[PDB]
C-alpha cells in the first residue's frame, strides 16, 4: 500500500537531473540508488556542499543507471501486484516529477502508480502539527530523508 | 491566505513548457495568463485537441511573456503583504513546478511563496470522499479549472 520517498537532484529552472532516490515501504523494505547519469560538474555550491559528499563510494552497487533504477522501482513498488500503491513525500512536487521522469512523460508512468504524491506536510498541518523528532544528522541523504518521512507518518497517525 | 490554481503545459519527460495559468483567490480575485513563449507545434494530440482550442485569440491581452506573468503573480499573490500565502491545486506536482519555474530555480522563489502546494485530491479523501459536482464542460481552460478547485474546496471543507 504505502511508500515514503525522497530524492536529491540538480535543478536549474528547466530540468531536474536526478542524483539519488530513497524509498521506504511501510512494511519495512527500503530501496536506495544513486544515478550514474547526473553530471557532478553541473552541481551548484549547495549541492556540492550538502549532497555529493554523502553519496556512497563509486565502487558501491548502489550506483545504478537510470534504466536500472526504473526497473528496480517497478519491482520495489510491486506495480504488477495485489495491493493499491500510495506514494508519500514531504514537500514533494519536484520529488514527484523526478520520480515520474524515470519513466518519461507523465503518460508513461505505469498504470498502477498514482498520478499524485500525498504531501506529508499537509497531513502534519491537518493534524495540528504534532511534535516530530529533530531532523537526522545526515539530511540530504535521500534514504535517511525517506526513512525520516515514514517515522513522521507513524508519529502523526499514532 | 488561500489561492487555487491550475496550469496547462507541454511536458515531455524533460521539461515542463508553460501554456497558461489560472489563479483564484478565496476573496474573489482572479488571474489568468497565456504564455507567448511556448511552441504550439511541440504539442501532442491531446494538448492540440483539449487545450490549444480554448486559448484566447492572438490579440487578447491575456497573452503575456513569462517575465510579465512572474511580475503579475508577485502582485496578485501579495507577496510583500502580511497574509501568509497558501497555494492549493488538484493533483498539483507538475503545476507547482510550472508555477515555481516562473522564478527559475528553487533558490529564487520569493521567500513568502510556499515551497509546496496543498493537494486538494488528498483533502477530498481525507474528508470522506464527498460526492462533488461534475467538472465543468470547459475543463482544460486553466481559469475554469482553478475556479472549480476553489468551489470543491468550499464544498469539501463546509463543516470542518
Ligand atoms: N537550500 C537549498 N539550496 C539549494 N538547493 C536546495 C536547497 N534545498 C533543497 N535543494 C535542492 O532540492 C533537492 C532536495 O532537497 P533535500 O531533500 O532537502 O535534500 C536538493 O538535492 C537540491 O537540489
Ligand atoms: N489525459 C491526458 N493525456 C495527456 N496529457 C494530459 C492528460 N491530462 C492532462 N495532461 C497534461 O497535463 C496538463 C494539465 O492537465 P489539466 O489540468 O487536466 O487540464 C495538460 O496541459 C497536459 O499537458
Ligand atoms: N523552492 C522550493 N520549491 C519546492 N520545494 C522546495 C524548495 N526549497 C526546498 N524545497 C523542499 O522542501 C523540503 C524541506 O521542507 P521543510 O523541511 O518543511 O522546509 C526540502 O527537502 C526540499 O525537497
Ligand atoms: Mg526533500
Ligand atoms: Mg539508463
Ligand atoms: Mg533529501
Ligand atoms: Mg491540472
Amino acid at each position: 500500500v504505502r511508500y515514503f520517498y525522497d530524492t536529491e537532484f540538480i535543478e536549474d529552472g528547466h530540468t531536474i537531473e536526478l542524483i539519488s532516490i530513497g524509498v521506504v515501504a511501510e512494511d519495512g523494505r527500503e530501496y536506495y540508488a544513486v544515478s550514474t547519469e547526473f553530471d557532478p560538474e553541473r552541481a551548484g555550491s549547495w549541492v556540492r556542499t550538502h549532497v555529493l559528499p554523502k553519496l556512497p563510494p563509486p565502487a558501491s552497487q548502489l550506483w545504478r543507471s537510470r534504466q536500472q533504477i526504473r526497473l528496480d522501482l517497478e519491482e520495489f513498488l510491486r506495480i504488477d501486484g495485489t495491493d493499491s500503491i500510495e506514494l508519500w513525500a514531504w514537500v514533494g512536487a519536484y520529488d514527484h516529477v523526478a520520480l515520474c521522469q524515470l519513466w518519461g512523460p507523465m503518460t508513461a508512468l505505469p498504470p498502477t502508480v498514482p498520478r499524485f504524491t500525498r504531501e506529508l506536510r499537509q497531513l502534519w498541518e491537518d493534524r495540528g502539527c504534532p511534535r516530530m523528532p529533530p531532523r537526522p544528522r545526515d539530511v540530504h541523504d535521500a534514504l535517511v530523508d525517506a526513512r525520516d518521512q515514514l517515522r513522521r507518518f507513524r508519529l502523526i497517525t499514532s
